[PDB]
């Protein structure tokens, strides 16, 4: 099921969707996995999140070239942390248009990241303003509210039963909400539930640090976050 390519792992989730996995070795802690997505939309490819580094992200582009052999139209990055935006330079060097929440772009310098080249903005209910997400095809971007970070965004894949929660969502058997360093403990539970309500028919929930899970990943994350309030 899992395909090893260089230092990365690729898993096909649907006929047109793959999960990319990259690892960062943390001294005395062990290797930390981070997941993103690759979506084929006809004659082009769309990417959600970079890998931890530029070299790992260049390896994602190399896998796309070999396995799909279609051009990457754009990438969406889900917040200004290393696991999601660490490889922006490799996207830019390749000529790929990059998009992130305007807030992620504003926080990127303080977070030691390079901003995406375009900014997404959101309505009062969390849905992306469509003029800011042109020709996004099946990528349905939703800002669920502050949680893992104040800028965290999520992506539903239209035409599939998949939705990507990024670092906001943890798996159904997680014992904690992960790095809470930049988190909004007050609003986390409502943000997790808002992601679930935005994509109510998504049955496969993809996240940054666990393998794809059922909707119990959303409800369990919300239940752990209810304890932070
Ligand atoms: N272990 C780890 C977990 C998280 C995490 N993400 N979501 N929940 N926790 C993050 S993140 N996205 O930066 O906040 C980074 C690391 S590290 N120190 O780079 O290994
Ligand atoms: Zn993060």
């Amino acid at each position: 099921g899992d395909q090893r390519f260089g230092d990365l792992v690729f898993r096909q989730l649907a006929p047109n969707v793959w999960q990319h996995t990259s690892y960062l070795d943390m001294p005395g802690f062990g290797a930390v996995a981070s997941n993103g997505l690759i979506v084929r939309d006809g004659g082009r490819v769309l990417v959600v999140d970079t890998a931890w580094t530029d070299d790992q992200t260049a390896q994602i582009l190399n896998w796309i070239k070999q396995e799909i052999n279609l051009p990457v139209a754009l990438a969406v990055v889900t917040h200004a942390h290393q696991d999601k935006m660490g490889g922006m330079d490799a996207l830019h060097a390749a000529g790929i248009a990059t998009y992130a929440n305007a807030l992620s772009n504003q926080l990127a310098p303080q977070e030691g990241m390079v901003a995406a080249q375009h900014s997404l903005t959101f309505a009062a209910n969390g849905w992306v303003e469509p003029a800011t997400a042109p020709n996004f095809g099946p990528l349905k971007v939703f800002y669920p509210g502050p949680g893992h970070t104040s800028d965290n965004i999520t992506v539903g894949i239209d035409g599939t039963d998949i939705a990507f929660g990024g670092c906001l969502i943890k798996d159904s058997k997680a014992k904690s909400l992960g790095n809470l360093g930049d988190a909004d403990t007050e609003h986390y539970a409502a943000s997790a539930r808002a992601f679930g309500a935005a994509f109510p028919k998504a049955s496969m929930i993809v996240m940054s640090h666990s393998a794809p899970d059922s909707r119990a990943a959303i409800t369990h994350t919300a239940r752990m976050a209810d304890k932070l309030r």
